[PDB]
């Protein structure tokens, strides 16, 4: 399954639409009284404001074809300083066989770049913000893991119960989709920000549609 719709909150709404119709070009943005929405190849987010006194982010990574990887590093840097972990630029995840590049956004988004070496085409053409294929991953950060992973696995989700750790980080997913489930605390890779539960909604193509609330329950709609 892939991500039809994600909902997020800023803080930081009129800089967000700034950036992110810079880097992705105004057909790809949607400008509303009180919210805005981006497409990332077949799937889309929605920002709208943040609580008064909060701040949140979130950590997105945006699926890149196989053969996309050193030319969408090229592509953004362009939009802010690449993020480091350890000194590099870059990572690369044996577990997914994927390379990927970060960015921070201006309410401090990991926007990762994330190019699966065999779970993502090969496109023969150049890279651009056009060549987005669709979010790869989302942190499901919450209150409670276990309740989080039966909920996800009810909903149809490929979950392994026996091997969730509820004091860790859970991949949860196939393919060119994870969800990263696990609790608040640490540091995120790449970034300064430790995980935190901030609300947010997602849909499925499968018709799929869940929430993680202000404290930090999944519910499925």
């Amino acid at each position: 399954t892939s991500i039809k719709q994600l909902t997020l909150y800023t803080a930081e709404l009129d800089r967000m639409l700034a950036f992110y119709t810079n880097m992705l070009g105004a057909q790809h943005v949607h400008e509303q009284a009180d919210a805005f929405t981006i497409q990332l190849g077949v799937s889309q987010i929605q920002f709208r404001a943040a609580a008064d006194g909060t701040k949140p982010f979130y950590h997105i990574a945006i699926n890149i074809a196989a053969n996309h990887f050193q030319e969408g590093k090229a592509w953004l840097s362009g939009f802010g300083e690449l993020l480091t972990e350890n000194d590099e630029d870059q990572a690369y995840f044996p577990f997914f066989n994927a390379y990927s590049c970060y960015v921070e956004d201006p309410s401090g988004n990991i926007i990762e770049l994330i190019s699966r070496q065999q779970a993502a085409p090969v496109l023969d053409k150049p890279f651009s913000a056009d060549q987005l294929l669709s979010i790869g991953e989302i942190n499901i950060t919450t209150s409670d893991v276990e309740q989080a992973a039966t909920r996800l696995k009810q909903a149809e989700l490929p979950v392994k119960l026996d091997q969730i750790e509820p004091a860790g980080l859970n991949f949860i997913g196939d393919q060119d989709l994870f969800l990263l489930l696990g609790p608040p605390g640490r540091r995120w890779l790449f970034s300064e920000r430790v995980a935190v539960i901030y609300p947010l909604q997602m849909e499925l193509d499968n018709g799929v549609s869940l929430a993680i609330t202000e404290t930090g329950e999944l519910v499925i709609l």
